[PDB]
Parts: structure tokens; sequence; C-alpha cells
């Protein structure tokens, strides 16, 4: 809508209070004019028509329990925008300030979220397996990272290219969680998954095997489920990125960690400068080595750790 930029206040899925950028025009809308061409949050009203209605609120106060998923989708979209702009000098997902659109209250008891090619979509979960998915900053950032990938490398969502696509979303989702500095970790989805069980998550980057995912190329899934294992084989690459950042010894191969900033820089360069829609794991290694070489020089510790990490996970 056209209106004037306002600042509302509300409570997210995890019960924390935060301010959100809104727009006033009769009602207050979840329309943040402060970032690029705007961040817009919609209500899908438990249906699957998309995007649904731009979120309207009479008083600019968002403390209703129905409000919470909207608050977080909107607020964490804003955090993710800020991450990409400040850390990578990337303006929104297309690098030209495209509007970021999210819908919440998608369907009934929907245990997932996704990027649909145009916007983000968040289920409310069924209350057992998931609580509303936009509650997890890593989830929000994972989904929006898919938009970044679509605009850059364009990795096809199947087999090895699809597992890289997934890993990219887990890596940057995690890097956004660290950037925001609320209870950051190398796990995925821990804030919204199984409210009945503490300490668990959907996937682990530091130890993929925790959740049944492979941590070495030799253990790759080769069947047809899950588009050829895109959320399974991502563990191989997630492990490599974890090792590059944090370091460690994995099946006797030792990796000197170089830290998150350098991980982010190397992978962002690889994504934007080298990968292609059909890149496979070996091509990713080449891209990451070449990116590290570009940034730090062929004889650097950074290049050496990239090579060691891909060695440790069996990617030649
Ligand atoms: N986001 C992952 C895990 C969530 C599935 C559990 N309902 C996928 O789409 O496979
Ligand atoms: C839940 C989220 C992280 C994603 N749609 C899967 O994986
Ligand atoms: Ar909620
Ligand atoms: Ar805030
Ligand atoms: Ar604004
Ligand atoms: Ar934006
Ligand atoms: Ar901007
Ligand atoms: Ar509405
Ligand atoms: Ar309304
Ligand atoms: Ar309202
Ligand atoms: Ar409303
Ligand atoms: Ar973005
Ligand atoms: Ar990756
Ligand atoms: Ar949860
Ligand atoms: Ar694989
Ligand atoms: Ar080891
Ligand atoms: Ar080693
Ligand atoms: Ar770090
Ligand atoms: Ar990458
Ligand atoms: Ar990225
Ligand atoms: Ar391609
Ligand atoms: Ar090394
Ligand atoms: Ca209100
Ligand atoms: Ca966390
Ligand atoms: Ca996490
Ligand atoms: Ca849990
Ligand atoms: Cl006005
Ligand atoms: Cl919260
Ligand atoms: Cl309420
Ligand atoms: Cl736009
Ligand atoms: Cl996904
Ligand atoms: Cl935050
Ligand atoms: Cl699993
Ligand atoms: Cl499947
Ligand atoms: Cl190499
Ligand atoms: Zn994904």
């Amino acid at each position: 809508i056209t209106g004037t930029s306002t600042v509302g206040v509300g409570r997210g899925v995890l019960g924390d209070q935060k301010n959100i950028n809104t727009t006033y025009s009769t009602y207050y809308y979840l329309q943040d004019n402060t970032r690029g061409n705007g961040i817009f949050t919609y209500d899908a009203k438990y249906r699957t028509t998309l995007p649904g209605s731009l979120w309207a609120d009479a008083d600019n106060q968002f403390f209703a329990s129905y409000d919470a998923p909207a608050v977080d989708a909107h607020y964490y979209a804003g955090v993710t925008y800020d991450y990409y702009k400040n850390v990578h000098n990337r303006l929104s997902y297309d690098g030209n300030n495209a509007a970021i659109r999210s819908s919440v209250h998608y369907s009934q008891g929907y245990n997932n979220a996704f990027w649909n090619g145009s916007q983000m979509v968040y289920g409310d979960g069924d209350g057992q397996t998931f609580i509303p998915l936009s509650g997890g900053i890593d989830v929000v950032a994972h989904e929006l990272t898919h938009a970044v990938t679509d605009y850059t490398a364009g990795l096809i969502y199947q087999n090895e290219s699809g597992a890289i696509n997934e890993a990219i979303s887990d890596i940057f989702g995690t890097l956004v969680e660290f950037y925001a500095n609320k209870n950051p970790d190398w796990e995925i989805g821990e804030d919204v998954y199984t409210p009945g069980i503490s300490g668990d998550s959907l996937r682990s980057m530091s130890d993929p095997a925790k959740y049944g995912d492979p941590d070495h190329y030799s253990k790759r899934y080769t069947g047809t489920q899950d588009n050829g294992g895109v959320h399974i084989n991502s563990g191989i690459i997630n492990k490599a990125a974890y090792l590059i950042s944090q370091g460690g010894t994995h099946y006797g191969v030792s990796v000197v960690g170089i830290g998150r900033d350098k991980l982010g820089k190397i992978f962002y360069r690889a994504l934007t400068q080298y990968l292609t829609p059909t890149s496979n794991f070996s091509q990713l290694r080449a891209a990451a080595v070449q990116s590290a070489t570009d940034l730090y020089g062929s004889t650097s510790q950074e290049v050496a750790s990239v090579k060691q990490a891909f060695d440790a996970v069996g990617v030649k």
C-alpha cells in the first residue's frame, strides 16, 4: 500500500518482544519500507491460496497469539536482508532490492515452510512435530537463501546439485542465526522443532549422523526419495562447511578452522562467481578452492583448510 512508515511492537513465536517496521493507511500493515523495495508479510488464513492478504492490524500492536508467526516472518526477513546487505553487499535476493514477500498461517497443521519461486511460505506446524516455522531464524534465512540461490547459481533441485542447494540454505541460515546472535548453533530448526523434546533439531551441520544424514561422500544416498536425497546428502556439504569454519578431525583427516566470516566469504563467492545450475560436489570443491584462492592466495591457510575439509568428507 501507499502510506507512511510506522513502527509497531509485538511478540514472536518464542515469546520475545520486538519492534517491526509497518506502514499506516487506515490500518497498520506488515509492510517494511526501510529495506529495499520493501518487506511484505501476508496472512494465508489457514488456506493454501497465495500470497493471501497483506497483514493488516488496527492498532500497530501485535501481541495476539495469531500475530506471532507474522511478527517473526516479518522481523527475521528483515534480519536476513540486513545480513546479506551488510555482510555481502547484496541488496535483497536478486541483488537489486527485490521486495521480499512472506505468507504465514499456510494451510492447517502444516509441518513445513518453503520458498515457492516467488515468496516464502510458513506452516503453523501441528503443535507436536512443529510450532509455527517462522519462529526459527535459521528456517527464515534458509528459505530466503533459496531465493538467493535461484538468482545466482540456479542449482537444480535434484541429486548432487540439489544437495548443494540445500547445504547453501543451511549454511547461510546458520550464518544469519550467528549474525543475529540469539542462541546460535550449528543445528537447523531447533527453535521450532518438537516443542515436546529438548535439545533436538531437524539436521545437524556439526554432526549430520545425529539425524541419520551422511557425513562422507562414500555414505551418499543414491535412491529417488526426497528428490534424490537433497535434504540427506546436504549433510556431506554441511559437514565440510562446519569443518572449514570450526575445524576438527573427521575420519582421521584434520582441518584447521578459519572462522565463520571467512566461511561465509568463500561460499558466497563460490555461489555468485563459480557455481552453475548443474554443479556437482566435486565442482563445488573446485569453486570453493578457487574462491578461497581469489580471496587469500593459492598458498594460504584458507585454501588449505577448504581442501582439507573436502578431503575429510571424501569429495575429490
Ligand atoms: N524442510 C525439510 C524437512 C521438513 C520435513 C518434515 N515435515 C523438507 O522439506 O524435507
Ligand atoms: Ar505461535
Ligand atoms: Ar526490536
Ligand atoms: Ar522508510
Ligand atoms: Ar527488500
Ligand atoms: Ar539500499
Ligand atoms: Ar485481511
Ligand atoms: Ar482488515
Ligand atoms: Ar486488527
Ligand atoms: Ar486487521
Ligand atoms: Ar536477501
Ligand atoms: Ar555449499
Ligand atoms: Ar519447538
Ligand atoms: Ar551426494
Ligand atoms: Ar577422527
Ligand atoms: Ar590430516
Ligand atoms: Ar568465527
Ligand atoms: Ar557455495
Ligand atoms: Ar548465499
Ligand atoms: Ar547448467
Ligand atoms: Ar592445514
Ligand atoms: Ca493489534
Ligand atoms: Ca539456535
Ligand atoms: Ca540453528
Ligand atoms: Ca525440540
Ligand atoms: Cl496516510
Ligand atoms: Cl520471539
Ligand atoms: Cl490472543
Ligand atoms: Cl520488487
Ligand atoms: Cl527446503
Ligand atoms: Cl533476533
Ligand atoms: Cl533425519
Ligand atoms: Cl520422498
Ligand atoms: Cl583441490
Ligand atoms: Zn531448503
